[PDB]
């Protein structure tokens, strides 16, 4: 069994174990923020440095693996608290795409809204371009930010979440479930061929973006993860 | 919405929130034992002491919920380490299985193998009368401990291992996350529709048994767990 | 640590976490109401379902706790608005008392006036033979609805009062801070020794009561509560 | 009656209503870091701008007040997780102390530990000179920082934090009630008469301090207040 688990309490900039992308920094309380409150259209990604193998082209199996991560949003005056925060799975060579236009891509897709990952999003915006739903809500996304489901959801400003993430491989399920601020659980989970969609090995990470008026505080504030590939 | 949440670091004998049933007896470090070393077929359960109404008549709505917990099982001597541990849901007023014989019933079926309940089992020993697959294993249950589906585990004897589950009311997604000793995960879902299989008031808890020649140690040593209803 | 925690944003009748007594209803919108508006002598009464316990004779420790709640008073055509709220704590078998006359009694007490149960009243009424002050007012009450002691305090109709209660073990000093609807705050602090008036496990709850001519709309809108027991 | 009342859901240092002091710092999610990780013996403090009536030299009325924050300590590589955050209360001149060595003084008091200032500490480092309890603790401080009294308590490091409280005049009781991250709440109350320890006019505020060997993130993320003095 191949295995890869690591868990981040804090980041510190100077790690080399995690890709800093576009507009992202480290505070010196140790969150990451991933977007710029003062550019127009920030987008920020951090992806964990080490691609993961989470499928044998010699076997054909795919792994199954369990994560967890708290991140923050907070509003800030005078703009549209937006976009929002999507942890992601990619190709290894993943950057933010070329001309970014941020806003409702999350920092993942072109303007058309399609690109190449698998996704959960904590959307805070209602894009009619992206067919969202007219409220914040999580969402799974599979090479689109057009979500193949969502769940309705409130993101509260300045209030710290915690999500948990499980894959299972013989159902090819993936699990969701948000513990809000007021106490309540969301749950999301969607039926998606990782083998199918992504490449043997990719990275993981989070993006999150803005635009000209729609900008907020996105923050990663720890993550743990475990995978498993089965070789036997 | 309908919130239930709770989260035990450490139990203690006296604690109102937990029903305590048969040979179940609590350490004085705080953690929970199932079974008793020296009866024949020992069977201990524990339950949270409120019933959860896990979903609505009046609206359909049926909740989700997001639960961890951590156990250990321990070998001793001379016995065969068995039988097993399992987390299960049933109705509010579910008592041990009349005449008990414990073993591979895991105290919550009849000799048959048969009962009122939906569980997620970690099994140690195998019992052809119920099917089981050769090794340890986890596995979902549904009425019976003939499981709906298992997948390949393995106890290590005084190994810490902690679960963490997420059932999805919209998909009836039941999955299941295992964090072992090695460090690797293993995980196992299936769809199971709480709304058709229990009442609208359950109770959930922990169960583990033995038998004259398998005995070893099922404790129970944290517990968290949320669900919501949404009510409206 | 023995930990007793919840928070209800809202209510709904059937969640089994809550224990109703007498004309005690819940409205479309979540919010409880306490009195039957057409009914003379009307008490209703709320407690949290499962028992709390406050202290232990085994340690001969004494539990803290924290709690927030809101409620809202408001008057109707043409019944004098009465007779107020009372959160209350009592032994885990308490009902209302038989052959109550609500009214001043609060639905905690007998016509005396005295009952067995430690509170804070938001009484909006003067019922001389309670010995109440001259204006509304708020008041710790001990097995009496004689208050121990009381502050004035002005209950505006339709108006929502943010209550907070802080019960230091070590001190045994019950402390309330009433947020009113103008932005000041009204405080009353007292000595109440729970493990000298109280047995170990306790319910805690809300009771409200009317009489032929009091009646007024009494709704508790939320509640939060965490109570911590020290068992080491 | 007089009364004076805000709330801070985030902090901006080119904000009027509030005073920077010392080595205090406000982040771009908001957040305000009392102490730099960069420096010796750091010292950061933070006060509300408008001193606040507390009694009266007219009437000698003595105000009552709740008031409720939430802050995050965390720790870093390679420092002592110390020294601690305050809130306090001192006269509107108030600053830090000539020539602090910060540490144990929490920014407050002088080497001997001593000042003019009554606070809640939340201390996570045991000084002996000061008669420290030999764990993280939360204490009562009238004019020092050896502690009136003191509870044992536990500093999880990148926690967030809830404090409310409450200053009954009439008993002259100050009662505090802290979230921990298990969920347990810890509560200290102490009877401080105000009037004979401060000026009619004072200023509320937080003070975070670290050595050489000692440091560790500070952080105040919000914060609610509301006090009355009756004028009759
Ligand atoms: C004319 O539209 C551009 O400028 C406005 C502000 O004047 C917005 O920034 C708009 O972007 C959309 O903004 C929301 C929030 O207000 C959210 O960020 C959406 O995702 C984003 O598309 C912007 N247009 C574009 C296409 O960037
Ligand atoms: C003749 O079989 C009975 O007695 C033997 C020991 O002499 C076992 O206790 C056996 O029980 C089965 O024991 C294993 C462990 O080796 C495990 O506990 C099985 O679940 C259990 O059936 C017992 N027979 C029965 C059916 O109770
Ligand atoms: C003769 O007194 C009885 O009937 C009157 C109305 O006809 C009142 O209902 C009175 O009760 C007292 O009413 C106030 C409100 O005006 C408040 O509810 C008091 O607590 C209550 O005693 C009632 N007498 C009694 C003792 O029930
Ligand atoms: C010789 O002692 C001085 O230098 C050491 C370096 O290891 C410490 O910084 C020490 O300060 C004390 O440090 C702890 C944490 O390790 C905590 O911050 C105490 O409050 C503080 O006294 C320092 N001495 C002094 C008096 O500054
Ligand atoms: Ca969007
Ligand atoms: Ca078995
Ligand atoms: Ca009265
Ligand atoms: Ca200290
Ligand atoms: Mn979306
Ligand atoms: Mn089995
Ligand atoms: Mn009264
Ligand atoms: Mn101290």
């Amino acid at each position: 069994a191949e295995t890869v688990s690591f868990n981040f309490n804090s980041f510190s900039e100077g790690n080399p174990a995690i890709n800093f992308q576009g507009d992202v920094t480290v505070l010196s309380n140790g969150n990451i923020q991933l977007t710029n409150l003062n550019k127009v259209n920030s987008v920020g990604r951090v992806l964990y440095a080490m691609p993961v193998r989470i499928w044998s082209s010699a076997t054909g199996n795919v792994a199954s693996f369990l994560t967890s991560f708290s991140f923050e949003m907070k509003d800030i005056k005078d703009y549209d608290p937006a976009d929002g925060i999507i942890f992601f799975i990619a190709p290894e060579d993943t950057q933010i795409p070329a001309g970014s236009i941020g806003g409702g891509t999350l920092g993942v897709s072109d303007t058309k809204g399609a690109g190449h990952f698998v996704g959960v999003e904590f959307d805070t915006y209602s894009n009619s371009e992206y067919n969202d739903p007219p409220t914040d809500h999580v969402g799974i996304d599979v090479n689109s930010v057009d979500s193949v489901k969502t769940v309705p959801w409130n993101s509260v400003s300045g209030a710290v979440v915690k999500v948990t993430v499980i894959y299972d491989s013989s159902t090819k399920t993936l699990s969701v479930a948000v513990t809000n601020d007021n106490g309540d659980i969301t749950t999301i989970a969607q039926v998606v061929d990782l083998k199918a969609k992504l490449p043997e090995r990719v990275k993981f990470g989070f993006s999150a973006s803005g635009s000209l008026g729609g900008r907020q505080i996105h923050l990663i504030r720890s993550w743990s993860f475990t995978s498993t590939l089965i070789t036997t």
